[PDB]
């Protein structure tokens, strides 16, 4: 089972993964981009430049208005939209079809991106970070409530058209290897977490924990890079750099701004050190890490492979994202409020490391590292 559902994702690197969804009777198809940093399921609904595709409400026998409008600011710029109800499935999903709430945007600046392939956004986050307010049930909440899918979805995010998985319902073993091993979800909101240690090539860190969680640590696949607290960011820099020094590499390299390129196939993979998170475990005092390589923080962007330093600084907290995720198989334990990862099937690597995810290891006093 959860073979209708793998390889459902699709994804533009930068831009996010997507899913096939269809709204609407009869059933309009769209991309929606798969977020697990935001709560809302919203979808384009009235022309834009940038999309080629767009809900048209006016010819769904099933639409119902909610009479309510949603603006919602991001970054420099922003989106509008109309609240309201209709039937949504996922073709390669769950065999179900829910009415839900949406979010017909239809008024944007700055939003869509120039020439992407999803015309909207599955908030699969919890209600509280909600637009416009946590009374708007997120999508797979109606989802969970109105069939019997099992509260609990996971993801596997390949890279390099990057593909993934999501397996609604379920857990599809084809989809890692070795053990899964969870950390409690600390709030309902985002997929929070806490970060306990955290180590550049077996060296620590060695900073409050709390500072790792400052002020907040998220599993989000809305967003590209492993994205840190500036303290953070800045230790992880300096010791990456000192970790990776028999070549050297333009300041703008550390900033995202500037590439590194070698001989197609010569990416000196191992001068670069591997980065570990140890997360909060389930049990006492427990914890266990989960390890990337340079090949999840170096983005991949002629005869030469060239790439982006994919680990950026943050200022709303630390933001485990793809280049995180790309490396595990990531369950979303609703149910039970904790998050499982396992080394993913699908994962880059070379011949000599490999992600990993391992444990357990004692960690003594771990709510402290939990930012308040
Ligand atoms: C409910 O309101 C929003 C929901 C999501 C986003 C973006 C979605 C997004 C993702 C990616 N992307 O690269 O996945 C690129 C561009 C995007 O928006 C244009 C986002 C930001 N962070 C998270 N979790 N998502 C922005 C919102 F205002």
């Amino acid at each position: 089972s959860f073979v209708e559902m793998v390889d459902n994702l699709r994804g533009k690197s930068g831009q996010g993964y997507y899913v096939e969804m269809t709204v609407g009777s009869p059933p309009q198809t769209l991309n929606i981009l798969v977020d697990t940093g935001s709560s809302n399921f919203a979808v384009g609904a009235a022309p834009h430049p940038f999309l080629h595709r767009y809900y048209q409400r006016q010819l769904s026998s099933t639409y119902r208005d909610l009479r309510k409008g949603v603006y919602v600011p991001y970054t420099q710029g922003k989106w509008e939209g109309e609240l309201g109800t209709d039937l949504v499935s996922i073709p390669h999903g769950p065999n179900v079809t829910v009415r839900a709430n949406i979010a017909a945007i239809t008024e944007s600046d700055k939003f869509f991106i120039n020439g992407s392939n999803w015309e909207g956004i599955l908030g699969l986050a919890y209600a509280e970070i909600a637009r416009p307010d946590d009374s708007l049930e997120p999508f797979f909440d109606s989802l969970v409530k109105q069939t019997h899918v099992p509260n609990l979805f996971s993801l596997q995010l390949c890279g390099a058209s990057v593909g993934g998985s999501m397996i609604i319902g379920g857990i599809d073993h084809s989809l890692y290897t070795g053990s899964l091993w969870y950390t409690p979800i600390r709030r309902e909101w985002y997929y929070e977490v806490i970060i306990v240690r955290v180590e550049i090539n077996g060296q620590d860190l060695k900073m409050d924990c709390k500072e790792y969680n400052y002020d907040k640590s998220i599993v989000d696949s809305g967003t590209t890079n492993l994205r840190l607290p500036k303290k953070v960011f800045e230790a992880a820099v300096k010791s990456i750099k000192a970790a990776s020094s028999t070549e050297k590499f333009p300041d703008g390299f550390w900033l995202g701004e500037q590439l590194v390129c070698w001989q197609a196939g010569t990416t000196p993979w191992n001068i670069f050190p591997v980065i570990s998170l140890y997360l909060m475990g389930e049990v006492t005092n427990q914890s266990f890490r989960i390890t990337i390589l340079p090949q999840q923080y170096l983005r991949p962007v002629s005869q030469d492979d060239c790439y982006k330093f994919a680990i950026s600084q943050s200022s709303t907290g630390t933001v485990m994202g793809a280049v995180i995720m790309e490396g595990f198989y990531v369950v979303f334990d609703r149910a039970r409020k904790r998050i499982g990862f396992a080394v993913s099937a699908c994962h880059v690597h070379d011949e000599f490391r490999t992600a990993a995810v391992e444990g357990p290891f004692v960690t003594l006093d771990m709510e402290d590292c939990g930012y308040n």
